[PDB]
């Protein structure tokens, strides 16, 4: 609804970078180390994301697994 599919590959993207950069950034909080994933995601180009999305997808895939209807 108010997700859309960026959301799914950004989390991708934060999973793998939060867990750093709130160490390297102690001082702040869970809220601005979001905002700060989110300005870096947004710095990258549609290449560099692209791996995200992909992967994201991949994890789709995966949930759907446990439908039915697969296989």
């Amino acid at each position: 609804g108010h997700v859309k599919r960026p959301m799914n590959a950004f989390m991708v993207w934060a999973r793998i970078h939060r867990p750093a950069l709130a160490k390297a950034n102690p001082a702040a909080n869970n809220a601005e180390i979001s905002v700060q994933l989110g300005l870096e995601w947004n710095k990258l180009s549609e290449e560099q994301k692209k791996p995200y999305y992909d992967e994201a997808q991949k994890i789709k895939e995966k949930h759907r697994e446990e439908f039915p209807g697969w296989v």
